[PDB]
C-alpha cells in the first residue's frame, strides 16, 4: 500500500503541518479568497496537494518534498505582504519545517528507505 519512501513522506507531512496549527498552509490558495492569486503565483503548493503527490508517487526523493515545502512558504512570502497574517506565517513555517527537514534527518531517512528495499 505504501513503499518505504512513502511511508518516510508521509512522516514528514505531518511533522510539517503540526508547525501550520492556523491551518493556512492545509489546504490550496483561490483566486476568491485571494484575487489575483493565479496571475502572480505560477506554480501553488500546498499540504493537501503534496499529499496527492506521495499518494500518486510523484515524488522520487525527500529532497523534492522539501523543494515543494520550500515552494509552499516563497508563495507565501511573494503573493502577502510584509503586514499580512500569512506573511508571518510562512516566515515561520520555513524556519520550523526547515529545521524538521534538516540535512542530518534527510540523511538519516535515506539510510533507512535503503535498508527496507530489496
Ligand atoms: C498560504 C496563503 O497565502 C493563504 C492561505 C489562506 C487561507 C486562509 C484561511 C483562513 O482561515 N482565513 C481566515 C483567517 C481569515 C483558510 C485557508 C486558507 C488556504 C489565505 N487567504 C487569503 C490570502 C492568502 N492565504
Amino acid at each position: 500500500e505504501q513503499t518505504p519512501l512513502q511511508e518516510a513522506l508521509n512522516q514528514l507531512m505531518r511533522q510539517l503541518q503540526r508547525k501550520d496549527p492556523s491551518a493556512f498552509f492545509s489546504f490550496p490558495v483561490t483566486d476568491f479568497i485571494a484575487p489575483g492569486y493565479s496571475m502572480i503565483i505560477k506554480h501553488p503548493m500546498d499540504f493537501s496537494t503534496m499529499k496527492e503527490k506521495i499518494k500518486n508517487n510523484d515524488y522520487q526523493s525527500i529532497e523534492e518534498l522539501k523543494d515543494n515545502f520550500k515552494l509552499m512558504c516563497t508563495n507565501a512570502m511573494i503573493y502577502n505582504k510584509p503586514e499580512t497574517i500569512y506573511y508571518k506565517a510562512a516566515k515561520k513555517l520555513l524556519h520550523s519545517g526547515m529545521k524538521i527537514l534538516s540535512q542530518e534527518r534527510i540523511q538519516s531517512l535515506k539510510q533507512s528507505i535503503d535498508f527496507m528495499a530489496d
